C-alpha cells in the first residue's frame, strides 16, 4: 500500500510532458527511498532516468516495493486534468491493478479523483556506471533549448566543442553552417565550466530537442561529457531529485 | 422595417462563435419583444435557444415581424470584421432578402458597413415545454468548460451526479476513469445548488464541449436537470437575454 | 570585402519574414550607397523593392559592388537564430561563394556566427519609373492589415475608392458584400490623403495580404495609386530606407 502526496503538482505535470513523446511505456520503481523510473526511448538510443526522493514529498508511505507499468501518454492525459497549482496525491493498494491520483485545488472546493489502468512490462534494469566526466557545462535550460532548437534549422547534428574559455555549438547542412559561441561568466543564469580535459563530441539534434521538453522543470541544465561515453543532460527538480537524459555520441 | 443598435458588439460576435459550428443554418425570429433564434443542431440531438430582448438594445425598432434565414457560418465571417469594442447595428427593409450590419468604431474615424444575403428556411418550432427542474447548479462558466474539456480525454460521456453537498462529474473509458467533485460555497465565482430531488444523469461530452463555446458570454453557467427530461445549459447574456442549450440524457 | 554592421538586428529579421513566402530566390545588390534588393514574386505579379541605405548601418564598408544570390527561405532560417535585440553584422570576403552573418547579444554573453551558401541567379531586373500619383493615402500599417485580412473572408478582390473626405475599401462575394469607410483626421496614427484626382481601383486581396507581412517594420503604410499603373504599398524602414510592394490592378 503506497501513498505519496506532492504539494507542487506542477512537478509531476512537467515531468510527463518531458517524457510522453520520448517513451511510450515505462516502469515506475516505487520504494521507501522514493519514486524512480529508468527506461530507453522507443528507438533504443537515449536513456532516461528519473529520481524523486521520498524526502521531497509532503507525505510518503511505501510498505511494499511496487513496479507499476504505465502508458506515459495515458498518464500525461490524466495530469492535464490537474491545474499547475494543484496538490497531487499518488495512491496504490497492495493487491493492485490500478494507480489512483487525487488533485486538490488551492481553494479546495474542488477535488478531482482519477484512477489509471496499469499494465504488464518485462523491461530489464540497466547499468548506470558512476563515471567522472571531462567537461561539465552548467548553463541556463532556456539557452540550451534555444540553441538546440535553432541549429535544427541548419543541420541534423550538433558538435559540442568545450574549452576553458567557454563552449561552442556547431552545425552544418544544405543551406550553410553555424557556430554558437558561449563564454564563461552572472548572478542567476550563468555559464560555468568544470573542465578536466578538452572535449569535442557530435550528437543528433533530434534527440536533444526531446530532452529540452524538461526545460520547465529547471532554470539551469548541466551537460556532462567525456569521449567514447554517453552525454548526460541533467535537469534538476530542485530540492527533490533530478531528471537525467543520456545520449550516445556519433562515430565520425 | 427593422433597426436594432447594440453598443456591446462583442455580445453579437461571441454568440455566433458559440453557434456557427453547432448549427449551419438557422431562422432569426425578429419581434417588437426582441431577437430570437431556436434551432436543432446539424445532427438533430441538441436544441439551441437564443433570446436577446429589445430592452437590451440601445435603439430598437421593429414594425413587422421578420423571419430571416441565415447561414451562421457566413454571418460569423462578417462579424469577424467587427472589433470587440465596435457598436453593431442590425437593419432590414420590408420585403427583405438581406441583413445589414454596421460597425462603428470607438475611435469614431472608421465605419464598416456590410450586407449579408439571407436564405429560405423551413422551421418546425418544437414546443420547449417550460418545466421546473430537480437540480439547478449555478457554477463558473470556465470551470464547466475546464471539466468538460478534461473528462473528454478520459471518456465519451460525463455522468453528472448532483446532491445537496455539491456536484460530481464522472467519466469512464479505455485508459481508466475519473471523478471531479465540486462542493457548494459560503460567499463572484461560486458553486450554488437548488436541489428538490437528488439526480444522476449521463450526457455525451462531445455535445457539452460544443455548448462551452458560449463561455465568453458569461462568468457563470447554470445547469438544470430532472430525470427523463433534457438538460438545460444556460449562459446569461447579462441584462439582455440568454443562450440556452438543451441535451437529451443517455438511456441505461 | 563587404562589412555592414546593424545594431537594430530586428530590422533584418522583420524584412525576411515579409519576403520569404512572397519570393524564394533574390539578388542582393550591395553598393557603397547601401544594400538593395529588387525582385518579382514567384508568379510574376507583384514587384518588391528593398532599400537599406549605408547611412543607416552603424558600420559600413563596401570596396567592390557585390551581387549576392540568396535563397530567402534559407536566409530567414538563419535570422531566426538571431534574437530581436541582437546586433547583426553582414560580411563577405570577395573571393567568395558565401555571406557570413554574426549576431551578438546586447549583453554579449553569446555570439552566434553563421555562414550561408549563395547561388547563381539571372539578374533580369527591369526597373519602373518614379511616377507622380493621383491619390497618396497614408494610414496605420495595422489598420491596413486588419482591413485586407477581414475583407478576404468577404471576397477575393478589394476595391480601393479614394476621395478627398477619406478612403473606402469594398469587396463582394458569395456570402454578401462589404464597405470599410475610413475618413481623414485633424497625430501618431492618422489617416491623411494627398489627392490630385479621384481614383477607384481593384486589386487581388491574396497579394495585399502578402505585403502586410511587412507591418512589423512600420507604424504607418502609404498607398500610392493612379489609373492604369501599379499600386505602391510602401513600408518605411524609418531613418534608413524603405520596402515597397508594387501590384497590377485588375481590368
Amino acid at each position: 500500500m503506497f501513498e505519496a502526496r506532492l504539494v507542487q503538482g506542477s512537478i509531476l505535470k512537467k515531468v510527463l510532458e518531458a517524457l510522453k513523446d520520448l517513451i511510450n511505456e515505462a516502469c515506475w520503481d516505487i520504494s521507501s527511498s522514493g519514486v524512480n523510473l529508468q527506461s530507453m526511448d522507443s528507438s533504443h538510443v537515449s536513456l532516461v532516468q528519473l529520481t524523486l526522493r521520498s524526502e521531497g514529498f509532503d507525505t510518503y508511505r511505501c510498505d511494499r516495493n511496487l513496479a507499476m507499468g504505465v502508458n506515459l501518454t495515458s498518464m500525461s492525459k490524466i495530469l492535464k486534468c490537474a491545474g499547475n497549482e494543484d496538490i497531487i496525491t499518488l495512491r496504490a493498494e497492495d493487491n493492485a491493478d490500478t494507480l489512483a491520483l487525487v488533485f486538490e485545488a488551492p481553494n479546495q472546493e474542488k477535488v478531482s479523483d482519477y484512477e489509471m489502468k496499469l499494465m504488464d512490462l518485462d523491461v530489464e534494469q540497466l547499468g548506470i556506471p558512476e563515471q567522472e566526466y571531462s567537461c561539465v557545462v552548467k548553463m541556463p535550460s532556456g539557452e540550451f533549448a534555444r540553441i538546440c532548437r535553432d541549429l535544427s534549422h541548419i543541420g541534423d547534428a550538433v558538435v559540442i566543442s568545450c574549452a576553458k574559455d567557454g563552449v561552442k555549438f556547431s552545425a552544418s547542412g544544405e543551406l550553410g553552417n553555424g557556430n554558437i559561441k558561449l563564454s564563461q561568466t552572472k548572478e542567476e543564469e550563468a555559464v560555468t565550466i568544470e573542465m578536466n580535459e578538452p572535449v569535442q563530441l557530435t550528437f543528433a539534434l533530434r534527440y536533444l530537442n526531446f530532452f529540452t521538453k524538461a526545460t520547465p522543470l529547471s532554470s539551469t541544465v548541466t551537460l556532462s561529457m567525456s569521449a567514447d561515453v554517453p552525454l548526460v543532460v541533467e535537469y534538476k527538480i530542485a530540492d527533490m531529485g533530478h531528471l537525467k537524459y543520456y545520449l550516445a555520441p556519433k562515430i565520425e
